[PDB]
């Protein structure tokens, strides 16, 4: 309808026509201010102490674009919080107390481009939980406690051009990820628990070369450092790679523990012949 | 006995007779170097990947005074871990993933003044925990999930002058604790689950006042911002002081819920004779 525009007492709210921006930021919050206009195409929570997320906080947001949570203590969302927002491009979640993502709790946003979940406490991801978010061109994860994520989820994503999944618990990536994916130019796995990576056509732009007429910048930025590598025949190619030392290390055979990863020659990274793996590339 | 100096090949070992320093920081180690010499004053291991604790890491370190471990991923401690550090003066777990503190973690240390374990994951402390570290000037909890902390042990801290309990759980504060802590200078509660706040005569210092021939710089930091206060009479104490305005906020009674706490004036901060609180003030 055509009410007269609804601001909280604590909030200051802008119009710039068309776009109406609530700012609540800072303010103390201990809960979503309860009369939010729902015509808001932006809303900044960010910086509140709010714990809880009500169905009714944001339900009914439909021109609502950019929403920033961050910096907040949220342990909890009731489900289908975000159902009715279909023309959200950015949502930042980051630094809060979440442990868990449901398979309802995104399920609704088709248009979003960006998802920021960084410095929480999430030991798991749900299977279908990224089903619906196909769209994301940013995917922040950073500082977590995660062992793994939808992996068959993120390899549908064809327009993200950035994943961090730095500071987890990751073991392990599959190895045919990212083959569908050619716009992404940052992938931060630093400070995990993978022994191994898997080789991508995009990591060869992860080198800087030179001397053929043009000194080529790095258009891809990877850092593995901060892992527990098993360092045999299968990291070769990053080996090869010309890259910066940033101090990777080998946890990994025991003759090439504690060794720098870049101070190992290429010769001694080895596969053994049929337990390292384990019809390996030696043949059996 | 008096063997030549040892230091590990990736450190840097310092000799500022008599003392010896293992500078580490930042070398990308995966875990503690395994040759480390025992006569080491100051240990620096801060700003790397170490996971684990050996009993064998630390063990025969007598002169050791600092040792640092920020900033690493560390999910466990061996028991007796610490127990051969007789001298240690500081110690730096913060930005670490322990989830738990022990009773026989920090057992050995009679001489400990400075604990910080900032940043990390801890649900829980053990209720002898805090026993034998008595000597402790600061102990920084900061940014953690703790509901609840040895206060008992706590209470018995004589020349404690700093605590620092800041985003944390905590929905309560027993009323006693400070009473024999006359040197504390600071108390941050700030993010956490409290209602209510113990009186005390040193609160009664983090306020200023002047024009009375001297203006009186404030002599207590307290920060209580960020909690779910219930406004009631047993706050007014707090109310009477005079202090910036940190935007803390009453989650209850509903009537005070949402509005700023010093912008509510004394009088309406009422307890209700007998349930708020539940023989309160009023009598029965
Ligand atoms: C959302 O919309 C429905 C109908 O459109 C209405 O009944 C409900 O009260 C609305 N809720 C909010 C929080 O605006
Ligand atoms: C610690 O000292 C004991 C005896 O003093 C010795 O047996 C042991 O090997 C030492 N361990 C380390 C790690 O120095
Ligand atoms: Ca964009
Ligand atoms: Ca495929
Ligand atoms: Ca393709
Ligand atoms: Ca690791
Ligand atoms: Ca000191
Ligand atoms: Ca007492
Ligand atoms: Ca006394
Ligand atoms: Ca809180
Ligand atoms: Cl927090
Ligand atoms: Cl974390
Ligand atoms: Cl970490
Ligand atoms: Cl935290
Ligand atoms: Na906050
Ligand atoms: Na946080
Ligand atoms: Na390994
Ligand atoms: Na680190
Ligand atoms: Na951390
Ligand atoms: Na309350």
């Amino acid at each position: 309808p055509g009410d007269p525009q609804i601001c909280p007492k604590r909030c200051v709210c802008q119009i710039l026509s068309p776009n109406l921006a609530t700012l609540c930021a800072k303010k103390g919050l201990l809960f979503v201010p309860p009369n939010i206009d729902r015509r808001t195409v932006e809303l900044r929570l960010a910086d509140n102490f709010v714990t809880n997320i009500k169905r009714k906080d944001f339900a009914n947001m439909t021109s609502l674009v950019d929403l920033t949570l961050s910096r907040n203590t949220i342990s909890f969302i009731t489900p289908h919080a975000f159902a009715d927002l279909r023309n959200l491009r950015a949502l930042h979640l980051n630094s809060n107390r979440l442990t868990k993502i449901t398979n309802d709790m995104f399920s609704g946003l088709s248009n979003l481009h960006h998802l920021i979940l960084n410095n929480n406490q999430l030991t798991l991801i749900s299977s279908t939980a990224f089903d619906d978010v196909f769209a994301l061109e940013e995917l922040d994860l950073s500082y977590n406690n995660l062992e793994t994520i939808p992996w068959d989820a993120v390899e549908k994503m064809v327009s993200l051009h950035t994943l961090s999944l730095d500071h987890n618990m990751i073991d392990n990536i599959p190895k045919g990820t990212f083959s569908h994916l050619h716009k992404m130019t940052r992938l931060d796995v630093t400070s995990n628990k993978l022994q191994k990576l898997p080789p991508d056509p995009l990591f060869q732009r992860a080198q800087v070369l030179a001397t053929s007429g043009i000194i080529s910048p790095s258009t891809f930025a990877l850092s593995f450092g901060g892992n527990p590598l098993h360092c045999n025949c299968e990291l070769l190619w990053l080996r090869r790679l010309s890259r910066e030392d940033d101090l990777e290390t080998c946890a990994s055979p025991p003759l090439l523990t504690g060794r720098y990863f870049w101070s190992i020659p290429e010769e001694e990274f080895l596969c053994e012949p049929p337990g390292d793996p384990e019809s390996n590339p030696a043949g059996e």
